[PDB]
């Protein structure tokens, strides 16, 4: 079975959907699919997305396989090689100048701004007073958050799950796929997502049901997975969480309404908890 999700655009006011009853029924499964604006080229991620793991004898992106988790004193970034069949090439924002070739990290930034956009549009809904929006969103509700442009890649040669079952860190993931294998389980049945590549997937993380799970219509952080690829498969993804530098957390909170916000956890331990999790 294949899930029916609902389609949004941004535009002048924001996230428009159909109507009103459309966008409260995205935002309760906690997947939809957003419209790709016709003016941004994803062209050089998606060959990016083919092409990082496979070594410095491939121009011009394969050298990135050479770039573990070291050279960046973050264990998180750089090469990573799961127990999946998914291996990936993770990069926080602070790296993406310096590191990601420049068309990449220009791709990166588009989609901050543009998860920026969609992530004020989910925050007016769920009745959030606007001047906590920043301490809410540890930065994402304007571009102090932590965004990870990550790759990904499926190795259908390993006899493995695509990618396990799992809920994301964040607020926000702009999930760019154009082919089968992502699967969503709302609602106790797991269906295929729709591959539509003039739209991106978006879903909520684990931040944002921290986040609402006090409001009158929490949001909820949508259980997927990548089911075992036959043939090889790619995407990319970018992620909105709460500032987690290593040396700079901003924390993940709960919103009390009429009270303010309490402090859960920390950005980065929550990061490593569910990384954890997935994985073992
Ligand atoms: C360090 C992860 C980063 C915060 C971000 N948050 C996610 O939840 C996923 C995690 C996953 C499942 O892709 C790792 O295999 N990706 C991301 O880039
Ligand atoms: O490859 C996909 O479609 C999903 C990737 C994903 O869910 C993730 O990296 O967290
Ligand atoms: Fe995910």
């Amino acid at each position: 079975r294949t899930a029916d999700l609902e389609r949004a655009r941004l535009g002048d006011d924001g996230l428009d959907f159909q109507d009103d009853a459309a966008q409260a029924r995205a935002f309760a499964q906690g997947v939809f699919l957003l419209e790709i604006p016709e003016w941004l080229d994803l062209s050089a991620g998606d060959r990016f997305a083919r092409q990082f793991f496979q070594g410095t004898g491939v121009e011009p992106y394969g050298k990135y396989r050479d770039l573990s988790s070291e050279h960046f004193g973050d264990e998180l970034l750089g090469y990573h090689s799961r127990v999946d069949q998914l291996e990936q090439f993770l990069l926080e924002r602070r790296f993406w100048g310096e590191v990601y070739p420049s068309e990449i990290a220009t791709l990166g930034e588009h989609l901050t701004l543009l998860s920026h956009r969609v992530l004020r549009s989910v925050l007016a809904s769920a009745g959030i007073p606007e001047e906590d929006w920043h301490r809410a969103s540890g930065g994402c509700s304007e571009t102090n958050g932590s965004y990870h442009l990550t790759f990904n890649h499926y190795r259908s040669a390993h006899q493995d799950i695509g990618l396990s079952s799992h809920k994301d860190d964040g607020f926000i993931t702009v999930l760019r796929t154009t082919a089968q294998g992502l699967e969503v389980n709302r609602d106790d049945v797991w269906e295929k997502v729709p591959v539509d590549p003039a739209c991106f997937v978006v879903n909520f993380g684990l931040s944002m049901e921290i986040l609402t799970s006090a409001c009158v219509t929490p949001l909820s952080a949508i259980m997927h997975r990548v089911s075992h690829q036959n043939f090889d498969r790619s995407s990319f993804g970018h992620f909105s969480s709460s500032r987690c530098l290593p040396g700079a957390d901003d924390g993940i909170y709960r919103y009390l309404p009429s009270a303010g916000l309490e402090r859960v956890c920390g950005s980065r331990e929550l990061i490593e908890e569910n990384d954890h999790e997935i994985y073992m």
